């Protein structure tokens, strides 16, 4: 899975250890290896949520499977507590969007994990 | 809707009120409320277009619905409009793509949006 | 087509002319002209991988085509190869997505290309 985080909080709200949490957080909710888990996070950006400037997050979840309509609500549960006990968000300002991905469009290690795989 | 604009023009550029008419303009033609809409900005970005630094936006446009054939035609031009005007960027250095969701894979409020809909 | 790559490599280590090179390459690799080709660098970034801050390349590349099981295979071999030169990244550290558009999702000279086309 690979993970953006963008927030206009400033950097300093976003813990050292936030990448680390979402990436264990992930590996267990979809099944996937923390050696396979991306987290980037982008932070102090310049965002509007509803025309204002509170604070948000907007996340991108990118991953070949783990990503069927019930596994997407137990991730969003997750995700959206994480953000509320370390970035005090509101749940109505955590945006999530998920990109189940065809194998034959993701390149690692050097080919296409369809090229890859069985 | 989520919005997101990557530019090489310095923030500068960029007027204060860009998100706001952005947001206005897409509540407008996508037909959604401005309280769904987000928009981020990165000016000042390390992007080239055919290879030199010449200006340049980038614009991904994440929707529910509101992205058929005909309306992104409206989007683009309404998009780009804004661009020039604002920017003072050519029409051909203005380049959007959209993605066209399913709602058991957008996130808000605690839940999916299909879960709450 | 439209290239993003972010890294956690200090800006310092993407050379000059990387986005030059992958222009290059990605033009004769995707037959698509340069004059259509955007590439965006984020460098400093805070990324982690597996849980760490091991240096790592996530590179999202969208385009029209040109995006067949067969050429993502091409693709991938060509960007890791020059991450491997330009950053000195490890191949496990290269993770790169396709995304094959559709021309009534691209905007582009204030219209679609699907309206803009035969």
């Amino acid at each position: 899975p690979m993970v953006r985080v963008a927030t206009n909080l400033p950097d300093k709200d976003v813990p050292a250890n936030f990448e680390l949490r979402l990436t264990e957080i992930l590996a267990e909710s979809m099944n996937k290896p923390k050696s396979r888990i991306a987290v980037e996070i982008l932070a102090g950006q310049r965002i509007t949520h509803g025309a204002v400037r509170n604070p948000v997050a907007v996340i991108k979840v990118e991953s070949i499977g783990s990503l069927s309509a019930e596994d997407n609500i137990r991730h969003t549960e997750k995700i959206t507590q994480l953000c509320q006990e370390e970035l005090k968000l509101p749940k109505d300002k955590v945006i999530i969007t998920y990109f189940d991905l065809n194998p034959i469009h993701v390149g690692f290690n050097g080919t296409t994990v369809a090229a890859a795989t069985v």
